[PDB]
């Protein structure tokens, strides 16, 4: 299990997933070795949480 699709958005999220109360969506623009997102209600944390989740499950 990993990368499912090409996984390269380069700009928009390739991961996501936190704290029961802290969530993200932004692991694609830059990072490398670890996800470096901000926060998912901003960055629509509902919307991606069932994009990645079901993918790189």
């Amino acid at each position: 299990g990993s990368q499912v699709f090409e996984y390269a958005e380069v700009d928009e999220i390739v991961e996501k997933r936190g704290k029961g109360k802290d969530v993200e969506y932004l692991v694609r623009w830059k990072d490398g070795g670890d996800c470096e997102w901000v926060k998912g209600v901003h960055v629509a944390e509902d919307v991606a949480k069932d994009y990645e989740d079901g993918l790189e499950y």
